[PDB]
């Protein structure tokens, strides 16, 4: 039964949390496995430490008939800058509340943009509080808003669904009837709404294993008689032996050469499996020739760059950051996946100093390549401190 | 009606062949479904290919009022040394075929060694060729070297049937007279006393489903809001939600905890049975707590070991195996189910070296503990390849 | 744009035919593709082999802006009671044709109960050849006969669309003005409004893949460590693994099943969907439980049974079959889908000895129970040789 990430995002007090206990009363009556949970609980979420920020989330799980739903819910609009970024919790797919009587509003667009800079695959909206208002004309131009709002970050808002309702309605239910069924009650039924829609329109993911090959090195060794290996966990897919692989970054130019040999907790193994910590040996290549920081993956997968587009969060001074901003040609060292490179700054037009605490978009020009892609989470630091977070948006080249 | 397992053992040229045409023939007599087969045809078994081995095997199928008895004959010594190891097909009893004319020979005593090694629960014998003697002193003197020696290895010699007949002339009868039925001839007769033996005598065994709950986990995961999932085809028995089990081997000690959740193709699922490849919910299970190789099962139905002896067949080179011997000292990869696990062997006095295409019988000693019982098969390997076959025949630890 | 299968019954001579090639040219008009066909082509059917059975038969297509229609015609009153029968083509809808100078006749009269036998779902009425009769005295006349007809062999001869007109001469409008459209022309538009008639009258059939899963043991087998297997052509719906599915027939009792394993052209398969020819695993079934000649299908879908009575026709004695015609108690081979299965015949009061050729409705009564359901069409052979060809009209236990 697949599993899938999703969570709320949208504007404070849009209603977020009520609908997330919502979903669970709700499908729970189909899946008595499902653990109900309440507002207070999930309004209530613990720190979480990740990449050396904490957020506050609160998780919830969910089943339907088609998948099992782990389901993400912050606080406040800091939980979800943050959150998002460092990605501490991966959406696969997001749910968007909206309030019917407000319309969207700024978070509403900010958690849009993100959900587009961070790589969030679908939006699904959920229009709450409708109980305020009878005026379809109303309705209407709610719906409307947001769609054009989806549109304006290319969100296909032409086409997500935007399924209108009360979650708090549809919550007490759950709570009178517990044993409430579909078709029994309205509000309840607009839950069933959401909950297919989730199912129909947020794509079933790729499972890592079979994504294309990449392993990121971590060290790099010299077997005497057997020769020079590269190890560290693969990231995703598989590797057996025969297999030809890319060494991309670092490096001026692009290697490719043969596993002639997976190993792993000594013992010898025929495949490398996402997940998997192995020591490949390469075939033909010097000890120099490969070195941490560069990635093997799967030829032709991923490419080398340097200048590219990142939206980034910068840690407060409270947080252990910096304590005073910055302009552009800013210089901190950019981490990726094992390593520090430096790295050139450049804010945008109407950015003139960026400070800490606050989140933005800029460019970055590294010293050396990297393997870089799309959706590439790393962190910003100054001497071994992490002073922000970010996930690459664009290759410029 | 039950279906039950059996095959003929015995010496070389004792007629295990001849005896097994006229099973077939005769009791088609009283069971017109069951296909006739003659001698020639048995006679050519195909090869099979089991655990990395070929085996030239040949089956049957007959039935009687009681069952449906499918029946093994192989026409070399080898082909009986390593089918009863690799266990290729299963005896539930055996029919031990000796020449009247000779008594007991090598390989007779051999079958009986293996057939008590292998497990076999119970041997009735047919005691052929008698047309060649009519002293019955003679046949009295066979009978009895046959009893010593099944009592030799621990089989009741004392009380198993020792049929006395000729398996050729029960043949052409029921060459003659395809209609023959029982009181009508002497010969086709002892076969009627063979099959009612064997009816009789054999157990009729315990359908899977009906042993102890075990399964081999072979993948662990899990699921963010759910939790540990171990997976992997049921051997034996089955699981509902609710069941409490034991994680068995490996680990430094055994834990017991609940199946939560049963699953297969996706979907849900009430039961767990023998056959199906389903994935368990643990609960309260560290991803650590539970490993590949280990095996959960009805609590306090197996135990762990790492000390145990076993009969074991070694692959000649040609069949792709070690290509010199080794001595006491040897520590091969002893694949139990799923997974390798180290051991060191110890060779018996009087032996001194194994070789390659050898098939003896030694002590084992695993560097970790593992879910053994008598009867476990497994396998020799060096670097994934099999280099022998075995069966655990007792512990020690 | 749905498709849909018709065609023209009716006497001899009321011009099914030339309405057939009317329906064409003036369809075409507002459908170009459309190809567009004469009565001479029409009238010239070729042969057809079905069942071992000859029939002529003409097809023809055309498109209304709700459909698609493939629709058949032929040339002589056997080959109708032989279509049908065979089902050669099945009919979603009929159009029975009529001559208003001579009401319903005799060939009317039987195409309207075969097609209830066979279960023409809807009959639709076009009353041609008008131009001959002034007096509306008399087109009310035949009208009203054709009614009480459809009503004789309930068909809702109340509500049935009866459409005056002129094939022949709509049909020369569309010769000499190939691209005259409605409104144009009042011959032509009678046309239109048997095809308005149609799209509307004939109720839209369900796609294969869409009806209720069933297919037919061809074969079965087992998979060593896997177990149990049936193969053959799925006939609709679909299945997916971990479906559970009833083994339906021959057995005393109905069993239920998982669908553990599809399988097709060697390589695995996620789903086994209608036309496709596949091997399913069953779950929990014995290689005795499960047998050619049953059916595997969606729960509760069809029933087994051994009494039904059927729609017949028996083959010529030039045309391959008995020789000599049968009373009741004529017990023959009813080959259902795969297999044969002996049954007893028994004539209804007024028939005392069926002849070679003869097309009658009797009573049959089977050995063992099969999976039967109205519509179901089978075989009645004689030593694998195939005497007749009927059709299940109605389920008696
Ligand atoms: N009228 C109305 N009020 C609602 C509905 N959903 C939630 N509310 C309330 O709106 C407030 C915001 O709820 P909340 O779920 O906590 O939103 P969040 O800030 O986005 O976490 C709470 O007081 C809820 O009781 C609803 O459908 N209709
Ligand atoms: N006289 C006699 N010879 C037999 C009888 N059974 C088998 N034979 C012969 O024994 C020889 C070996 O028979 P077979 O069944 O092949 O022995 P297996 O190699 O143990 O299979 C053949 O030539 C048979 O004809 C019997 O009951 N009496
Ligand atoms: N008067 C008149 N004759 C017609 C009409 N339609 C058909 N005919 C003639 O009917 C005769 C037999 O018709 P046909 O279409 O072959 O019918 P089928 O016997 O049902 O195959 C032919 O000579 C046609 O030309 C019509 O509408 N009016
Ligand atoms: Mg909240
Ligand atoms: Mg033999
Ligand atoms: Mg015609």
């Amino acid at each position: 039964k697949p599993h899938v990430n999703v969570g709320t995002i949208g504007h404070v007090d849009h209603g977020k949390t009520t609908l997330t206990a919502a979903l669970t009363y709700v499908a729970a009556a189909e899946n008595p496995n499902v653990e109900v949970k309440d507002y207070g609980d999930i309004d209530k979420a613990p720190e979480e430490r990740a990449r050396g920020i904490t957020i506050n989330t609160a998780h919830v799980e969910y089943e339907t008939a088609k998948r099992h739903y782990s389901h993400v819910d912050c606080p406040g609009h800091a939980d979800y800058i943050k959150n998002m970024i460092t990605g501490a919790a991966q959406m696969d797919g997001a749910i968007l509340v909206v309030s019917a009587a407000d319309g969207p509003m700024p978070q509403t667009r900010e958690h849009i943009l993100l959900a587009r800079q961070v790589g969030v695959p679908y939006i699904v909206v959920f229009m709450n509080k409708v109980d305020m208002v009878d005026d379809p004309e109303l309705l209407d131009l709610v719906e409307m808003e947001v769609r054009d709002l989806l549109n304006q970050y290319e969100f296909p808002g032409d086409e997500v669904p935007v399924i209108r309702g009360s979650a708090l309605l549809a919550l007490e239910e759950m709570h009178k009837n517990p044993k409430t069924k579909r078709g029994e009650n309205e509000w309840v039924d607009k839950i069933w709404e959401l909950l297919d829609a989730i199912d129909e329109y947020i794509p079933t993911p790729v499972r890592d294993v079979d994504k294309p090959f990449l392993m990121p090195v971590e060290d790099v060794f010299t077997i005497t008689g057997r020769g020079t290996v590269a190890t560290g966990r693969i990231e995703r897919g598989k590797v057996k032996v025969g297999d030809e692989v890319e060494i991309v970054g670092l490096a001026p130019e692009t290697r490719k050469t043969v596993v002639t040999g997976v190993e792993m907790h000594r013992k010898t193994l025929q495949e490398g499996i996402a997940g998997d910590n192995v020591g490949l040996l390469l075939r033909g290549v010097s000890r120099e020739e490969v070195e941490r920081g560069q990635v093997l993956a799967k030829p032709g997968s991923i490419t080398p760059h340097t200048k590219f587009e990142a939206s980034v969060y910068i840690l407060k001074k409270e947080e252990g950051g910096r304590h005073t901003g910055f302009f552009t040609g800013y210089r901190p060292q950019f981490y990726f996946r094992t390593t520090d490179v430096t790295g050139v700054v450049r804010l945008p037009q109407g950015v003139e100093m960026v400070m800490p605490g606050d989140n933005v978009t800029f460019t970055v020009e590294l010293i050396k390549p990297v393997a870089l892609e799309e959706g590439l989470r790393f962190a910003i630091r100054e001497g071994g401190r992490t002073v922000g977070a970010g996930v690459v948006t664009k290759i410029l080249e």
